[PDB]
């Protein structure tokens, strides 16, 4: 019952137009997730990509999440546990981190920090979305 998730973000500014791209692969078949925002950051899009994808799952499963985000990696391996222990204090992009934390709750997540062409596919989706934003990142306050 393993499921592969590949994510990436893109941003043409900080803040600026941005987008996320996620590839959800299971049993040779895969689903795609991407959307662009008018004003956001790559960091937020990186998180958003994981969130949308994990929340697409309607049942517990072994998930292998692959991403080249240095932000997500640091957050997950060095900050997350401390933020939760301190009562999420709030912390920058707390809205997304808490959202992701929840999603990663009902799942057996195995992280793969970046060889898969799928990561490039996510990159392409995120960049395309950043160039054609249709949403607003209400969380970027
Ligand atoms: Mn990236
Ligand atoms: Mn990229």
């Amino acid at each position: 019952k393993q499921v592969e998730i590949f994510t990436d973000g893109s941003a043409l500014g900080n803040p600026g137009p941005g987008g996320y791209g996620a590839i959800l692969r299971y049993r040779g078949r895969e689903k795609t997730f991407s959307a662009g925002y008018t004003r956001t950051t790559n960091n937020r899009m990186e998180l958003m990509a994981a969130i949308v994808a994990l929340e697409a799952l309607k049942e517990h499963a072994e998930v292998i999440l692959s991403t080249d985000s240095q932000y997500v990696r640091q957050g997950i391996t060095q900050w997350i546990h401390n933020w939760k222990a301190r009562g999420w204090k709030p912390v920058k992009n707390v809205d997304l981190w808490q959202r992701l934390d929840a999603a990663l709750g009902q799942h057996q997540i195995k992280w793969e920090w970046v060889g898969h062409p799928e990561n490039e596919r996510a990159d392409e989706l995120a960049r395309a979305a950043a160039m054609n934003p249709t949403l607003e990142d209400t969380g970027y306050q």
